[PDB]
């Protein structure tokens, strides 16, 4: 296939519908909105200097939205963590992520948003950057996991 | 300035001595100890084809030895998962890597080795290799992290 | 910082304005025009699955045009090779890029396109795979260089 | 499969055995042979720190032996670059590395070795490391190509 990156997850569960931004060259925004779990999910990228787009991963639930802004290129995740757990409004009981945080290099945090409640999961990276994302959406975001590279 | 490989971790704590075994090009057989926490861990790697013996992290303990033969390369590792906390018995109450568990892409899982208390870590990979690991080490494995690698 | 790719090249001079498009997915279209020399020079790239239109480095000489379409992602380049040497009129004090030539794997060969003339390169890929490039660009091509990944 | 890393050439002929020597972190020494071609070549690579010995590729030939010591780790290979043909006193008149010469970053240049007879091949490195060499011998070094990293 074409040009790939190391991917580490996904935490949470089965749940909605696969998606994969797929790999850029780092990050400059993510928006998510979040009350009891995480719902939408999207992120700018940075791709070779300039901002590009992901997909919105949107959720229909009326949730606060949040936008972090990164001061990239010398500021960049660090961390990304959370929990995972069903969230019983849901006809099945899938594990969800219900919280994410971000950590960055400059000492930023970010979160947590959500609820911290359930399973934890913790990436730290001590060499890389992160450079796309991948989850699974149905009414919120039901796995999340993260590309890498150098 | 030598080659760098993507490096997440490291899960347990400040205690002990550093080390790093660098990176590799895949894993043959993980060698530890265990009781109430990791004790001894050491890595025989492979290295363009052959095996090539990490150093020894060993622990004076009497703990009991475990040793983890992989079917390289047809069987590698899929997830890295454990738990840290103080262990109550040390002259301080610094976190160390009370557990350890791996599982492979053939579906084996050897561990958990240790016990399951304190706050759980889990590294699944979904792309990529585990390719070297680095870690702290007193009387116990305080600390432990991964290299990857396409 | 941001993401990096290994890096090859330049192959040329040190004459018109740099340019670089960084790095993607894979290649595939290349765009050139020739006739003594290489004048125009263009990329579409493969970004995660969709085109992406590098930037134009283009020449307004009237030299002839070539698209050189690639049946990505199964059809990928195996070598780039060329001439790099002074051209007469627009290029006296510097080489530039007189000739480019590329492989693929399923045999196809695109060019000679130019003339073979100075100082010969080439980059026979064993494995990896270009996954952008860079150069410097006035009224001809002065220099290109590589990026790969894998 | 196991860890792979980007590699480029061959350069050379055809003729000769086949050799790999893999992927390590760095380069230490090259030691080669010399007349009007290249004779042996062997490495002592950087391993996570320590030096790791190549299998000795040598030429039983009567040729001037050089050692090239790197200044480790803050001196690195950012060139490599020679010359392939065929050397009239052989049976087969296939083409054989008859140069080499080696520039690295701190400005040192080490040769050119041989004789500067054939077809040229250039290296320059912009980003990454050359972390290996591959090739063939028979009575000389017929072909060599290079696995780099970041
Ligand atoms: O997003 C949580 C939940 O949303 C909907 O109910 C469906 O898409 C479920 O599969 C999913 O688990
Ligand atoms: O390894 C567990 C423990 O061993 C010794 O007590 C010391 O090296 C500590 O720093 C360390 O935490
Ligand atoms: O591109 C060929 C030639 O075009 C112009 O003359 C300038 O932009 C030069 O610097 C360059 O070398
Ligand atoms: O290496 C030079 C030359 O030496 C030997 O004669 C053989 O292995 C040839 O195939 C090879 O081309």
């Amino acid at each position: 296939m074409a040009s790939q990156t190391i991917t580490v997850g996904p935490w949470g569960g089965p749940g909605g519908n696969e998606w994969d931004d797929g790999s850029y060259t780092g990050i400059r925004i993510i928006e998510l909105s979040y009350k009891e779990a995480i719902g939408s999910f999207s992120v700018i990228y940075d791709l070779n200097g300039e901002p590009f787009s992901g997909s919105k991963h949107t959720s229909k639930l009326p949730y606060t939205n949040v936008k972090i802004e990164l001061q990239f290129p010398e500021e960049f995740l660090v961390s990304v963590s959370g929990y995972t757990a069903p969230f019983s409004s849901l006809a099945t009981r899938t594990p969800v992520v219900r919280s994410l945080k971000f950590k960055t290099n400059k000492g930023r945090t970010f979160g947590p948003y959500g609820e911290e409640d359930g399973t934890y999961f913790n990436l730290p990276i001590e060499n890389g950057l992160v450079v796309g994302f991948k989850g699974r959406t149905g009414d919120l975001l039901d796995a999340i996991g993260v590309h890498m590279a150098l």
